């Protein structure tokens, strides 16, 4: 529906209560989120931004995006900014009322308490006004940021779809995804904070024009302190930059680890790799600890500023022999606000302004790319003809001309309507370039073209949009049943479409993942045929088709349906060329022949942004069980927390005794500033950070030990990308951000609790006033979290549609440019962006409501405490002032405390998953199988079921079968890689009676895909450090690795960087065979040695196996006829059955 509300409801955010109620009661769905108002429609934002951007481009000599952006959206920005400034002015000014109240209570004046209470009610009204004029302005600024982001995304999508063809191969997909990823939160949330660029200077000017002029020492200290904070900021980036290189090196080791869990389990390498990963983590831990230490010093310096910033301000005026407590209390209340405005607000505003300007400049720079210029095709006679065509891909050579290499030179031809052509050439000859220049994507430097306009495209690359078969074929045109039936019958895709349960509206995903290459190609041909045009362009139409189907499809459709319509074909076959009318051949970017035979014969696709939807969906947030598990894992962490609590309580007790009981007048500062009174020093908080780092290291080590040495069925139940995502993101969050968030939350809760306790001790009525306030805080936070977490999760799940649409549009850019479905793609992109905008808008609205209500509750607490304290007829001069100051300066710390309280739960939502993966479960030589059965996962397809066979010692077994029949599954079942029931006895012992560890070592196998890691040859041969140089040399000599060792510059220590691709397939097979010879096993297992092998390495492998394992049993797997001469026994897998034969010549009797 459409939201609508009155002025009071708009100001107090009372219209978000229905969705809070629904989310609290039950799980939120995509249906309950109401429709965005028309103000924030993607189409409206795009139109409004373009109407100014095009005018700016047409008028301004120097183009800058901010020039149009200001005349677009600056007015409301300033309108919200003035409200923000007037709200902050009240916070700046309110301590004057505090000082006057203190003067009223002090025995200097005889004025009754009536004036004091008349001022206190005004102070509370001032807080109410400041809240009411602060929070809605922040929400409005967030709204402005929303419109900003939506308009920017729409315009940049329009540009990236209108891109020129030349810059497409300047591959910057990573740059584009980074641009659309890193900006969404930064340019949206930061706009509200961006307005403090002049608010802080105006506030400090007001503060120091309202303090008696002396007081400049406070500015001198803050200026040094502000520069000091930036001084440690550079150190942070110095350590982070250094460590970022090492985490990349360690991560790729884990990435290569998941892809070969089978090989790792077979080789029993869990301990060595565990030690290697532990060593790498130990190396990175020092840098992480240094970064955490400097962050702690920065935070502690900020917290300890509070005392010195007033101390160094009062001492210049303390030499004048007298300070009234009213003056010191009011200068404390002024200096806290001054510090808040100087040390944090101004640097944050400057940094966010710089980041926003950089992002806008980068977006403009990308947008200023050269456009795609289409050409009218109204030139008559509707025939394809060119003359003197010169083509240059790069603009520099295109505008100069033979300085650069061309791709088409001096090509001429002319074909009447109905005649079909054929182009043949080598790979990269330029057939695709000729197609592009015919289309108009490539601009010809020389040569005028006159031909028809209606064109059709079937690209080399298969592209399918996320729709259905009918939509993929017709592209929204009127559904012609006769044409559709004719095209499906001609393309012979009916036999494929009718196999599915769905017949007419089969829905596909992105990129046609459901189908295969042949189906995608035939769908592309069907689309090309269906597209009504007088010039059909094809680019390798049958690249993924078989020979028979490719031969049949030509005479079925091409010269039967559009035989009277002109088309251009890409082919290299004599029959197609013979049927073709005129012929063109391209060589080295130049045409080779023109005429007839009458003359001739006479870096990731499924990115983490897309995997996050399936990764974060299992959070199910969190419970206190994970809190307890995370807090009790390490003893020293508990001891340090206990020590911190004891120190806090001791400091509170000392302050209490001091208040119960010369420089005394300058001693009240320490107690009067809870920020410096209860902040943890460098001797009581550094062990906390150290313990957090140790907890992170222990959790990572246990997670590695759990993911490794785990049942393969359960491990394969999850995907490799998903299991790697944890080590990529969750460990980094738990190690870097989590300790800092934990420390900040602990400190901000400790200061607030100490302030409340001491205030209650000075006045016991405030103790009973606080309990309802605390329970209200807790209840309201619990109420808000349930809806907030669900809304954030839904928004995160809704992020990936935008990027999937982006990649889908990019993959088929040429097809979209040829077909003119730009409006359809724009409206679909806007449809997705509207849902994402609605999610983010509701999240922002509920966050603003939460902040409003917590501030209102604190205001109620403040009025209660202040009125009760001022009305009570207390004794002493300090008590009233100190209580008022403490209860007045808390709110700034309380906001950060509650923000950290929500953020710590948001972060620990990840240690929840980490603990779940901690909690995942864990587990001659003759053979005789007894009813073997296994499957990839429980409930899967039992490839092997009720299997019984035996192998004689000192023999060989040859295994033959089609691909995918289950040979790999049988080898895994032998290896105990998968869950199995039954037994196989090696001379009498099965899996059950002996340890699986020694079971694995008794075997030996090379995988279908060999495994190698980024390590030296010595480490890849002997990861366990159980071998010596002489025996390694002996193994290398026996297997024949001397040439392999000497061929590389590093003698036996050449590092295998980037997956060890230096070795060939045969070299890798020799490597793993030598490794198996090292791991001495009485039995050997084999799996397809000749997938991409050459005869010399094949025969050397045969020689090595014959010489090394002549007296064992080898289960060889190969389909070659010549290979099967050395297999005394035979075995075949034919659809879940096994037949063992004494010879192969009798097998040929069955299947000659
Ligand atoms: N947009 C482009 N910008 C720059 N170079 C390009 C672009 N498109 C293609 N090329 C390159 O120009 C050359 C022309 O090759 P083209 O693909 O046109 O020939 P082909 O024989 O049809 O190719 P294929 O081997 O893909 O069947 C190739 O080296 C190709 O990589
Ligand atoms: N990781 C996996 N998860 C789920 N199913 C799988 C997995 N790997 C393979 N399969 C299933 O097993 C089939 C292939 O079985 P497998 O590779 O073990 O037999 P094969 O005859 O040795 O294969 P090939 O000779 O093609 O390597 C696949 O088509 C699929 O149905
Ligand atoms: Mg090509
Ligand atoms: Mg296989």
């Amino acid at each position: 529906p459409l939201e609508k509300a009155s002025v009071v409801s708009k100001l107090f955010f009372s219209w978000t209560r229905p969705i809070l109620r629904k989310g609290y009661r039950q799980r939120l769905e995509l249906s309950d989120i109401y429709q965005i108002p028309s103000v924030d429609s993607a189409d409206n934002l795009s139109e409004k931004l373009e109407r100014e951007w095009d005018r700016e481009l047409a008028s301004k000599k120097n183009p800058k995006l901010i020039n149009a952006l200001r005349r677009c959206f600056f007015w409301r920005f300033m309108f919200y900014g003035i409200f923000l400034y007037l709200g902050e002015v009240t916070k700046a000014v309110q301590p004057l009322l505090l000082g006057r109240i203190i003067a009223s209570y002090d025995p200097d004046n005889k004025e009754e308490r009536s004036i004091a209470i008349y001022l206190g009610i005004g102070l509370c009204l001032l807080f109410i006004v400041r809240t009411l004029l602060l929070h809605p302005a922040i929400f409005g600024l967030h709204h402005i940021g929303m419109q900003m982001r939506i308009a920017m995304f729409s315009l940049i999508y329009k540009k990236t779809l209108k891109l020129s063809s030349r810059v497409l191969d300047k591959i910057s997909i990573g740059q584009l995804v980074s641009l659309l990823s890193n900006n969404l939160n930064k340019f949206d949330e930061g706009l509200a904070l961006a307005h403090f660029v002049w608010i802080a200077p105006l506030q400090v000017a007001l503060l120091m024009g309202l303090i008696w002029e002396s007081a400049f020492c406070g500015l001198g200290f803050l200026i040094v302190l502000a520069l000091f904070q930036a001084g440690l900021g550079r150190m942070m980036m110095k350590y982070r930059d250094q460590r970022a290189g090492k985490i990349s090196e360690r991560l790729v080791i884990t990435s290569e680890m998941i892809e070969n869990i089978q090989s790792v389990k077979a080789y029993c390498w869990e301990e060595a790799m565990e030690k290697m990963i532990e060593n790498l983590r130990q190396t990175e831990l020092k840098l992480t600890r240094k970064a955490a230490y400097v962050r702690y010093f920065n935070s502690s310096a900020f917290f300890f500023s509070g005392f010195f910033v007033v101390f160094l301000s009062v001492l210049p005026y303390a030499l004048i022999k007298g300070i009234i407590l009213r003056k010191i209390f009011t200068t404390i209340s002024f200096c806290i606000v001054l510090r808040m405005a100087v040390t944090r607000q101004f640097p944050w505003a400057v940094q966010t302004w710089y980041d926003s300007l950089g992002a806008i400049n980068k977006i403009q720079d990308f947008l200023q790319k050269q456009e795609y210029k289409t050409l009218e095709y109204n030139l008559t006679t509707t025939e394809v003809v060119m003359e003197n065509v010169t083509a240059f891909w790069e603009e520099g050579f295109g505008e100069l001309f033979l300085l650069g290499t061309p791709v088409l030179k001096d090509i001429n031809f002319k074909i009447e309507r109905g005649q079909l052509l054929a182009v043949a050439g080598s790979t990269g000859a330029g057939k695709t370039s000729l197609l592009m220049v015919i289309m108009g994507e490539l601009e010809p430097s020389e040569g005028k073209i006159k031909h028809s306009g209606r064109i059709s495209f079937c690209s080399q690359f298969s592209w399918i949009m996320p729709g259905t078969i009918k939509e993929n074929i017709i592209f929204g045109v009127s559904y012609d049943e006769y044409r559709y039936r004719s095209v499906i019958k001609a393309c012979q895709l009916e036999e494929d479409i009718s196999k599915f349960a769905e017949k007419d509206n089969i829905v596909l995903g992105e990129g046609g993942i459901t189908l295969s290459g042949g189906q995608r190609a035939r769908i592309s041909l069907a689309r090309a045929v269906y597209k009504d045009a007088d010039l059909y362009l094809l680019d390798s139409p049958f690249g993924y088709l078989d020979v028979l189907t490719e031969k049949e499809i030509f005479e079925s459709c091409v010269c039967k349906l559009m035989a009277n319509k002109t088309r251009i074909l890409v082919t290299s076959k004599m029959e197609h060329l013979k049927k073709a009318d005129k012929i063109l051949i391209l060589h080295e970017g130049s045409s080779y022949f023109y005429g007839t035979f009458s003359e001739l014969q006479n870096x990731x696709x499924x990115x983490x942004x897309x995997x996050x939807x399936x990764x974060x969906x299992x959070x199910x947030x969190t419970t206190w069980n994970t809190y307890l598990r995370y807090i009790t894992v390490h003893k020293s962490l508990i001891f340090v927390l206990i020590w911190c609590l004891v120190i806090f309580l001791a400091e509170v007790a000392a302050s209490l005794v001091v208040l119960w009981l010369s420089s005394y007048y300058v001693f009240y500062i320490y107690v009067g500033v809870a920020d410096t009174l209860l902040a943890m020093g460098f001797f009581r908080g550094l062990p906390l950070v150290h313990t957090l780092i140790t907890v992170s290291k222990i959790l990572h080590h246990k997670m590695l030990h759990s993911v490794l040495q785990a049942p393969m069925s359960t491990l394969n139940t999850l995907k490799a990308g998903g299991i790697l995502n944890r080590f990529s993101k969750d460990i980094a969050i738990l190690d870097d951000l989590l300790p800092l968030t934990i420390f900040d939350f602990i400190q901000l809760l400790l200061i607030v609790i100490g302030a409340i306790a001491v205030v209650a001790v000075l006045q016991p009525y405030i103790f009973v006033a606080t309990v309802p306030v605390i329970v209200a805080f807790i209840m309201l936070r619990a109420y808000f979290l349930q809806t907030s977490q669900q809304l954030k999760q839904l928004e995160s799940e809704g992020r990936s549609p935008i990027f999937t649409h982006l990649v889908t549009s990019l993959k088929g850019l040429w097809t979209l440019r040829a077909f003119g479905r730009q409006p359809y793609f724009e409206t679909l992109f806007h449809k997705a962006l509207n849902l994402h905008t609605a999610n983010w808008f509701l999240y922002l609205s509920t966050l603003r409501w939460f902040q409003m209500r917590i501030e209102m509750i604190f205001v109620i607490f403040f009025i209660a405490v202040t009125f009760i304290s001022i009305l009570t007829t207390g004794e002493g001069e300090g008590r009233v002032g100190i209580i008022l100051t403490l209860a007045m300066n808390i709110m700034s710390t309380l906001q950060w405390a509650v923000n950290s309280s929500i953020d710590v739960d948001s972060l620990m939502r990840s240690v929840s998953r980490v603990f779940k993966f901690i909690d995942m479960p864990t587990e001659g030589g003759q053979m005789t199988v007894k009813d073997l059965t296994a499957k990839y996962t429980e409930g899967g397809n039992a490839i092997l079921e009720n299997i019984s066979f035996s192998i004689s010692p000192g023999q060989r077994v040859g295994l033959l079968g089609r691909t995918g029949s289950g040979k790999s599954t049988l080898l895994s079942a032998f290896l105990r890689l998968l869950n199995t029931e039954g037994e196989i006895q090696i001379d009498g012992v099965s899996w059950d009676s002996i340890t699986l560890q020694q079971w694995r070592k008794a075997f030996g196998v090379i995988p279908q895909k060999v495994f190698i890691f980024s390590g030296t040859f010595r480490k890849n041969l002997d990861p366990y450090e159980q071998w010596s140089d002489q025996e390694i040399w002996k193994v290398a000599d026996e297997v024949g690795l001397r040439s392999v060792i000497e061929q590389f510059p590093g003698k036996l220590d050449f590092v295998l960087v980037d997956g060890g691709c230096v070795l060939s397939h045969g070299h890798k097979q020799l490597m793993c065979l030598a490794r198996s010879v090292l791991s001495k096993a009485k039995i050997l297992l084999l799996d397809e040695p000749s997938a991409h092998l050459d005869p010399v390495t094949y025969q050397i492998i045969r020689r090595t196996l014959k010489q090394a394992f002549a007296d064992c049993t080898v289960i060889l797997c190969e389909h070659r006829i010549e290979a099967m001469l050395e297999c005394q026994q035979f075995l075949v897998i034919e659809e879940n059955k096994v037949r063992q034969y004494d010879s192969i010549q009798k097998l040929l009797n069955e299947r000659s």
